[PDB]
């Protein structure tokens, strides 16, 4: 771990690029996901290891859950697992979305509440059925994602430079770093690079 | 240049006047004026190659703060760029909170969209603007169809100089999914080639 004069407070992760991955490995669109547990894994490790205090992952947003069944099916199984996972570890779990709908998944309303689990060493906040309209209609400090605090810097990978409706209210200020390999194919460099970038800001 | 796809909507961020003119040896308030050039510049560029709406983020409420000779600088040339593009075919509209003595008396004109000449392109100024007020201006539908800058729709593309990657608070309802460029150049230094590069990055998208 490089010596940092500074560290963001909260990062957001845009972990993009799962059907290219797969599609690239000869694998069906939707057999991506499962590849993008263990990133997610390893970022947190990370993230403990440095001193990152917020982590929020994108996990799906309302317009996702209009791709096709077997799609939305192996990416909501995904952010399931991601979530109990990160449980095992010393995280303090936060979904938030819209649970007025069919498309969340009933396993993840347990989470709608912070919870610590372990030593709580790092909030993780995940966005499940989650969209940019329905967050800000909610309500400014009652929008729908009001726990989420200021992202300082957001990371994506896939290498599409665009928030996907990510948390408009807290992005407003973000330094944004774009990472152009898949979320599967995440390595440690690409969160060190990003620090870097975001310190010499 | 000919190119496949064109974005609707481009939105600029003319960051980087003040380096700009430090590295000149100039001091921190001139760079404002060397920034006009490059926008009208910008503007023919767009009415040759048929985008049809160009937003321009002019000044924010919190830049207000600043030392008075910068601001006075940098609301002079936001003037100074509305006024000219009303002489060349563009459709104006100025979106900023009115409702403060640091809104620039003379763009009160320009609060509800006008054609000047042909009105080949629209032509957004935000001015004493902030993402706040913007959004709280705001039944929930009737509230988001009535934030302060409704009539500035989606952006497409969003092209920013002085090489920062943030929007810096820029319209976040109309920025939800816009594909971001950032030139490392500052805005005064602003080149045909910074703005054709967004255009093949936006058409390979
Ligand atoms: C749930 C979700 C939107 C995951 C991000 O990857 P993707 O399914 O968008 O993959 P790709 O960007 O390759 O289509
Ligand atoms: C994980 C996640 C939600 C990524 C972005 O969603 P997307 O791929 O649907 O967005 P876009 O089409 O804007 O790239
Ligand atoms: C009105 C305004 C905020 C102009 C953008 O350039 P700048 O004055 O922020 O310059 P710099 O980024 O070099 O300080
Ligand atoms: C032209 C313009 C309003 C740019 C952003 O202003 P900034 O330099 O105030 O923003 P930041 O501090 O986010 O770089
Ligand atoms: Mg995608
Ligand atoms: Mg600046």
């Amino acid at each position: 771990t490089p010596k940092f004069k500074r560290l963001p407070g909260h990062i957001a992760i845009i972990p993009d690029g799962n059907r290219r991955w797969a599609l690239d490995r000869g694998l069906e669109k939707h057999e991506g996901y499962k590849h993008g547990i263990v990133p997610g894994l390893e970022l947190y490790d990370i993230c403990v290891k440095i001193g990152i205090g917020e982590v929020t992952f994108f996990g799906f947003t309302q317009d996702n859950t209009k791709r096709p069944q077997i799609q939305r099916k192996a990416f909501v199984d995904a952010c399931i697992k991601s979530v109990k996972e990160l449980s095992k570890h010393d995280a303090e779990l936060l979904v938030v979305g819209n649970t007025n709908s069919d498309m969340f998944p009933k396993e993840l309303l347990a989470y709608t509440k912070r919870t610590k689990f372990g030593k709580g060493k790092v909030r993780i906040n995940f966005l499940v059925n989650y969209g940019w309209y329905w967050d800000l209609t909610y309500a400014i400090e009652n929008i729908a994602s009001a726990e989420i605090p200021r992202i300082d810097l957001l990371i994506r990978w896939g290498g599409r430079r665009r928030l996907s409706g990510m948390l408009p209210v807290q992005t407003v200020y973000s330094d944004i770093y774009v990472v152009d390999e898949m979320w599967p194919d995440f390595k440690p460099e690409h969160l060190f690079n990003a620090l870097e970038f975001y310190q010499d800001q």
